[PDB]
């Protein structure tokens, strides 16, 4: 392995909010993170991305309203629950601002955001997407919606990060 953590976010719905603060907590408690710069990326992943999805032993899911939007997001969740079934990867599930009823089914707005990204696109790979989709939505996580305090809520999150790594 190579890092603690890959996050797995899609930057409008949470780079400036959600993400910052969980990026200053990891580095509090010294969590290993992969980090990404937002103009770099190409039309596919890549394999430099790849690599680094394999050489996390965790990854982070922080799924969002329109996580669903990008083919990019959709690209790296494919890779990381590939990674779970042959690696030893652990994948963890933030529902920030989204039911996981609508993460597994395809269903309402995130539904909407998947509907125009495989508008396109190969039938096997949008089959891929959404039976990773269907898979990470069963993955018990943390929901941002029945967290009174959100700071809190990322503390608990760095302490189960920790407590996995370690």
């Amino acid at each position: 392995a190579k890092h603690d953590v890959f996050p797995s976010f899609h930057g409008a719905d949470v780079r400036r909010t959600f993400l910052s603060h969980i990026l200053e907590s990891f580095r509090r408690k010294g969590i290993d993170t992969f980090i990404d710069n937002n103009i770099e990326r190409s039309k596919s992943i890549g394999p430099e991305l790849k690599e680094a999805i394999k050489g996390s032993k965790i990854a982070i899911v922080l799924l969002s309203r329109k996580y669903a939007s990008s083919s990019w997001c959709l690209d790296e969740l494919a890779e990381i629950m590939i990674c779970r079934e042959v690696l030893g990867q652990i994948v963890m599930t933030i529902f920030y601002e989204v039911d996981p009823t609508d993460i597994k089914k395809q269903t309402g707005e995130f539904g909407k955001a998947f509907t125009k990204t495989c508008r396109g696109k190969p039938k096997e790979q949008v089959e891929r997407w959404r039976k990773a989709l269907e898979d990470v939505a069963t993955i018990a996580g943390y929901h941002s919606h029945k967290w009174c305090d959100e700071a809190e809520m990322i503390e608990k999150i760095s302490t189960d990060v920790s407590n996995m790594l370690d």
